[PDB]
């Protein structure tokens, strides 16, 4: 139905946008009054010329209408898609190395494109470098086939190393995806316990370790507790490159741990609130009951995934089973 309409919406975002974007009461108002006009206007605008005869429709409107009402789009409008250096950072933040300001800075330079970083190298750091370098498989959704594989590698290493490890990879791919986009690997062992020092090396034994039979290629953060980094299938005639992280917990929470990275936002975000609904708490370390007020705690023992449920009182949503 409604003729005018066409023109009226497009003179809204128009009008919206001068207010919000600088200060002109005056432009957005006038935008804003135009479309008022045209829409208690019942007969569909020809064309802005004859639009211009009507009221509070000026010169000016009657141009951007026409222009409008001539090519599907106003160019002073068009700006919207390109948003100019608001698109960039979105753009740069896809690189691996920036973040929020990171990237803000870059832009400003005048690197709003892949191609100023890729000259720019300096102007980033080591993380910045790589996630550029390879930024395209970067992008390059994972596959099952490939997931297992580097899969099995990982959790048998460790083993090589001490069995007393345990391996676990979450993410997606825990949940049953066909598409992972990253290997989330969490790793503990009774070593380390929340009472434990800060026990790097053994996290760290494994990394190097990963390295050593050439899984890894490179590593963006070798930290102490969590280890960020890249891995690459074994050639033959090749596979990209992958994100991998490596996390570290210890083994008296390494449940929610997991529970929590085992998957969606969502049923996280359900089962973090039921356990409140039947007095509990939680959170990606521990389930602890909620007392008087909303204030208390004092964390229950954990030694499998059940025993969250069970508290909290669930029948087993398995991993497959968690999109919400």
């Amino acid at each position: 139905e409604t003729l005018n309409g066409g023109i009226t919406d497009m003179l809204v975002e128009l009008a919206n946008f001068e207010k919000n974007v600088s200060q002109a009461i005056h432009k957005y108002n006038a935008y804003r009054k135009a479309a008022s006009v045209i829409a208690k206007y019942p007969h569909k605008i020809k064309s802005g010329a004859e639009a211009k005869k009507l009221p509070g429709v000026g010169t000016k409107i009657a141009e951007k209408i026409d222009e409008f009402l001539a090519t599907g789009k106003l160019r002073k409008l068009e700006k919207i898609r390109q948003d100019d250096t608001s698109s960039s950072i979105n753009f740069l933040t896809r690189v691996t190395g920036i973040g929020p300001s990171a990237a803000r800075k870059l832009v400003d330079e005048g690197i709003k494109t892949l191609e100023d970083l890729r000259k720019n190298e300096d102007k980033l750091n080591h993380h910045q470098r790589i996630g550029l370098k390879y930024f395209e498989d970067f992008e390059k959704r994972i596959p099952r086939e490939e997931m297992l594989q580097m899969q099995d590698i990982v959790l048998n290493e460790v083993k090589k190393l001490d069995p007393e490890y345990i391996a676990t990879v979450c993410g997606s791919f825990r949940r049953g995806a066909e598409s992972s986009g990253d290997m989330d690997v969490l790793l503990t062992h009774p070593n380390f316990t929340s009472e434990s020092s800060k026990q790097p090396k053994l996290l760290h034994r494994v990394v190097e370790q990963l390295q050593k039979v050439r899984f890894i290629t490179d590593t963006l953060s070798k930290g102490e507790t969590k280890f960020m980094g890249v891995c690459q299938l074994p050639s033959e005639n090749e596979y990209p490159h992958r994100r991998i992280d490596i996390r570290l917990i210890p083994k008296d929470q390494y449940y929610c741990g997991v529970l929590y990275f085992t998957g969606s936002d969502i049923f996280n975000k359900n089962m973090r609130a039921h356990a409140l609904e039947k007095g509990f708490t939680i959170n990606e370390y521990t389930i602890r009951p909620l007392g008087v007020t909303g204030v208390a705690g004092e964390p229950l023992p954990v030694d499998s995934e059940q025993d969250i449920f069970d508290y909290i009182q669930w029948r087993y949503r398995e991993p497959k089973d968690r999109s919400e």
